[PDB]
């Protein structure tokens, strides 16, 4: 009779969170295979009595079999995560309830899964927060969706400088960000650090003025969206990810722009040895390096910046050294603090985390910014204890792909002349390196130099540049 | 012989005469203070003779002999356990400082709010390598740690000022023609007093100032209160620390009275010395002064509190949240400090039973890298208020700051910090509306009505440009 076992072949269970999510992985291998060996068709394979009839044929066939069920978990270090959420799960309750709680740590190199936490106790509670809870991703969308689309297209660089000045949705509705209506223009940097809305809306709006095909990007990291025609789709409306599919996302952007799906399961061998399912590695270049590497870059600022997550705080007082990892992230936090999304990574791995209520209320307001945060530095801390050298030391680095350009910091762009209203003006000031991943770099400043923007925004902004020479 | 003892009797060391450990030389040194002023009033010497120099030199010889022959009793202040723990904190963490410019050197001091004893102190990296007492000795600018003592607090206190007053962040020049910087930015627009203390901006505290100043208010009153010896008050920059110089336990003393609601208890690390037949030749007197109103100090503490909470200005809370989260639970208050250059990186933490002082920089001024004091001392001030928890684990309390009764409470605009109604706009009067705030006074009658200059500070073209802004909103 069949078991599953660790990487190293360390028997896990014959046939609590990590019994179940493996057993349903592998069920779901085996559906597979018979549904192959059979020679099932694929209008037959939609038809609901075959399903049934095929999820418990896998299921018999596992528990009959002799099957060996090789997993990509490492005992030590899952192990380490679920006396992690045991001992330091606490710091997620903040008078909301009992906040629950998601972890998938992901092998950036190859989507091998190494260990996750699937909730404070299943023994108290057995849904799975890592596989099978979908919730919005939030502001975590937005380095998948809008920016890193649009710089990979060309069409946006590091230094590039977005609108945040107040605007409408289509029905009149203000866009909103916290309580703030918006302010004025604003690096990319900004709008990440801080995670405004308006920036991102307006990417996304110009992605689909040039036809971009956005759901190609999305499709390509396993993202299931039902509909693109969505204002707010780049804050995360319209999409819910489970965590494990999420941290796939952002193992995109780490592993330099090149996708490799998720696993729990690497193999499955019949007691006579013949492989049954064996992973096959489907390197995808999602983003082009230039735009990956530029991303990195923008997201180790997320974090040093501290804005919206206090994580490297926390970190460095835990464990200084560790700190010290290239580490690179986004947050989320949904409009009613429903969900807080941390994401995180180094060269090597990525580590997704999501907190919230299974019923869906809200939490308090700093349970991104501060408990979650604190929680996953611990997190990240007992992974260190447990495997030393797992999260590696390496730098993330700009590919040498990527174009260099001088752009005025007020502009995003190179210095030129640029007419305002009548008086031609020769647009001059202090520049800043700007990362791109096009053929040629930033263009020259125009009247229009960022993205979004109304007219009366632009006599605004000019009026101010101008001002200042 | 003569013996110096820790609060609790235990012996920190003898006192004999020499042949031909910060805390012995701390200790004794206080003790011969005290000592000289016995010995002086004894023999009847006055003010007068007492500024003569072969006088002094002869009292402090007096002094000396006195302890190394007599047979006293000299009791401190120092609680033995929680002293230790510090030793150990800046020992097992002091590296924690250590930012590239080199060894970063570290003065706390550990201080009792309701009596002005202190408890424990930091007096550098390790006594060995270098004696330097940067607890008792080292004076340094106190930088914007100065600014809710000299500028915020008396303006408050003096009724010209409340929580939310807004104050002018627009560009403006020292009389000379220079900009008055903050960091690299030359200033932004008008700004609550909540923002100006979370981003510590100098344009706020340079306007209050000179307020003051204009109404003519006894700054040099309030700061001797408190101990302060600032020879020159005219000087532009004062607010910001400018001209001003200060030990870490003179400074901790400044926050011991906010913290203690506006009541100065005067530091000392001895409580008492007696004689082998019963004289007392000291015993320390206990004397409070209310050098600002319960009111201004409560206020106060509520701004306070969120300059750490915000952590725009340093990293504190996180790290000890990460610590001992339970400690990080406790009502927190306090102010950083950043000279120019990066010299000087101060954190000033109260809560209601402790104030702890510290200042980190080098012996010889050049500069710290510039998160120093953000993040690196932050993060060492965590590692070591939570060892002083291990060592005594009720000795910060669980109390809380809150206004005081005598707090006046008054609706007033968020856009102008006063009160809603009618203003006159460059001829057309104008109806002023909006949302409001609660903004906390301490005096007779809360904010005023909305005036064409609401806010501390502003030109004329700042405040065109303002109401621009306040007047599109309606
Ligand atoms: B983000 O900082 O997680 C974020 C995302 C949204 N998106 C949507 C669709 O509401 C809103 C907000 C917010 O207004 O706080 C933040
Ligand atoms: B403060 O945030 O510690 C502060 C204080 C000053 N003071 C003076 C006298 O220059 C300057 C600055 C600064 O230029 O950043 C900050
Ligand atoms: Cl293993
Ligand atoms: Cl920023
Ligand atoms: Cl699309
Ligand atoms: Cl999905
Ligand atoms: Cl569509
Ligand atoms: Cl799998
Ligand atoms: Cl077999
Ligand atoms: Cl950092
Ligand atoms: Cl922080
Ligand atoms: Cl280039
Ligand atoms: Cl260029
Ligand atoms: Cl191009
Ligand atoms: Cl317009
Ligand atoms: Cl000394
Ligand atoms: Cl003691
Ligand atoms: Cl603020
Ligand atoms: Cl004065
Ligand atoms: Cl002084
Ligand atoms: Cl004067
Ligand atoms: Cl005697
Ligand atoms: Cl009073
Ligand atoms: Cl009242
Ligand atoms: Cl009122
Ligand atoms: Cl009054
Ligand atoms: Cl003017
Ligand atoms: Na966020
Ligand atoms: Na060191
Ligand atoms: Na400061």
């Amino acid at each position: 009779i069949s078991e599953i076992t660790y990487s190293d072949g360390t028997v896990i269970a014959s046939i609590d969170y990590l019994y179940f999510t493996t057993l349903a992985e592998a069920q779901e291998r085996m559906y597979d295979y018979l549904a192959q060996r059979d020679n099932v068709s694929a209008k037959e394979l939609k038809n609901e009595a075959t399903q049934k009839f095929y999820r418990d044929l896998a299921a018999k066939e596992i528990e009959n079999g002799g099957y060996k069920i090789t997993t990509t978990i490492d005992q030590k270090i899952h192990s380490a995560m679920q006396s992690a959420v045991a001992d330091y799960g606490y710091l997620l309750d903040d008078g909301t309830g009992r906040v629950e709680v998601g972890n998938v740590l992901m092998d950036n190199q190859t989507g091998a899964i190494l260990g996750f936490v699937g909730g404070r106790n299943y023994q108290e509670n057995q849904n799975n927060h890592a596989f099978d809870t979908k919730r919005s991703p939030a502001s975590t969308t937005k380095p998948l969706l809008a920016y890193g689309i649009a710089i990979d297209q060309g069409l946006m660089g590091s230094e590039t400088i977005l609108s945040n000045y107040p605007t409408n949705f289509a029905n009149g509705n203000p866009i909103m960000y916290a309580n703030s209506k918006g302010t004025g223009m604003m690096t990319l940097g900004e709008a990440l650090n801080y995670s405004w809305n308006i920036p991102a809306y307006w990417t996304y709006r110009m992605l689909r003025e040039n036809g971009v095909d956005v759901k190609g990007y999305m499709e390509k990291m396993g993202y299931e969206i039902p509909e693109y025609g969505i204002e707010s789709l780049p804050m995360g409306g319209g999409i819910e990810v489970t965590v494990a599919q999420h941290t796939n996302g952002y193992q995109t952007l780490a592993n330099n722009g090149v996708y490799h799906q998720k696993h729990v399961i690497s193999k499955i061998e019949a007691a006579d040895g013949r492989v049954v399912y064996e992973y096959q590695d489907k390197p995808v270049q999602v983003y082009s390096k230039a735009t990956a590497t530029i991303m990195q870059g923008l997201l180790r600022e997320v974090l040093s910046s501290r804005v919206t997550t206090t994580f490297k705080s926390n970190l460095t007082s835990l464990n200084p050294t560790l700190a010290n990892a290239d580490w690179i992230g986004k947050t989320g936090t949904t409009g009613q603090d429903e969900n807080m999304w941390l994401m995180l990574s180094t060269p090597r791995l990525t580590l997704g985390g999501w907190i919230g209520h299974d019923d869906n209320h809200s939490l308090s307001q700093q349970a991104g910014y501060s408990n979650n945060s604190n929680y996953m530095a611990h997190l990240v801390n007992a992974i260190q204890q447990a495997s030393p050298s797992i999260w590696g030391n390496e730098r993330f680095a700009l590919d040498p792909s990527v174009v260099k350009s001088e752009v005025l910091k007020s502009t995003g762009q190179k210095p030129g002349k640029v007419s305002v209203e009548g008086k031609e003006v020769e647009v001059t000031g202090s520049t800043v390196t700007s990362y791109w991943a096009n053929k040629s770099g930033a263009p020259a400043t125009s009247y229009r130099f960022a993205i979004g923007g109304s007219d009366a925004d632009y006599q605004n902004a000019w009026s101010s540049i101008v001002g200042s020479l």
